[PDB]
């Protein structure tokens, strides 16, 4: 009737990641660290983990998978109001994680993206933005507090 | 400690709407029908109500609340799965259709719009769309199940 949280931390920048690609504050989660109980089947639950600085504008995010480059898979979507004070968010992403342990790489992401009010008529198109008024100045990225999956998982057994 | 619920009906195309805006599928409910309780103390909820017949695409939409031409207000967004049957949905748009009551004209409207992966890298952009692959095939938008509000408003005394 156990079960055990484990913190993989993101990374940080020693790879295609120093300050660029820009789709905004990119998660690269080195899956070389999912150490932290690998197993699919023994995985209860997944998060992503934001930190966020953003009080006087109301910034609109959204949540991707990648996949080959330039091809993502739209994950979930965030309202944020100016807050004053600082704030964590967190996504659901126990599907991606598993996936993620039982077939991957050794480097896997996420990625935050301004929401797009995309539309169109005969001969024109139209696309208002609606997030990251800024390429970031809402997340922290580093130090303390940088991003990092929160992963529950149950070992030693399962019966 | 009672309440009423009032289905007013979005329009028949004989309004700037009959095949054209294109934004898929946009809503103009004819405000001058809010005639079903106006009052927007008494309004205790509403919702608007989709009728959908795609059944072999994943689709991505948005709901939308109008302003002057060209400029809208994100609302809601929906994950639909290619279901056999066709399916009901709806969108909680109390707080729009409260201003629509404490003010407003003679037509408001919603609309809905698929949903579009926006990023950008240096010199370049990219905008994948994730919704009505058709301008439109997936709504019923006339005769029976037309879209329509459902608002629910306590009459005669809220004492």
């Amino acid at each position: 009737k156990e079960v055990t949280r484990v913190l993989m931390v993101e990374t940080h920048n020693e790879i295609y990641d120093k300050f660029k690609q820009h789709s905004i504050y990119m998660f690269f989660n080195t899956s070389e660290l999912r150490e932290a109980v690998p197993e699919p089947v023994l995985l209860s639950r997944a998060e992503l983990r934001l930190l966020r600085l953003k009080l006087k504008v109301e910034q609109h995010v959204e949540l991707y998978q990648k996949y080959s480059n330039n091809s993502w898979r739209y994950l979930s979507n965030r309202l944020l109001a100016p807050s004053d004070s600082p704030e964590w968010l967190s996504f659901d992403v126990t599907g991606v994680v598993r996936q993620w342990l039982s077939r991957g790489g050794e480097i896997e992401g996420f990625r935050l993206s301004a929401h797009c009010s995309c539309d169109s008529r005969d001969n024109t198109l139209q696309v208002d933005i609606n997030g990251f008024t800024t390429r970031g100045d809402l997340a922290t990225i580093h130090g303390m507090n940088r991003p990092f999956l929160l992963l529950m998982a149950t070992p030693l057994e399962r019966a």
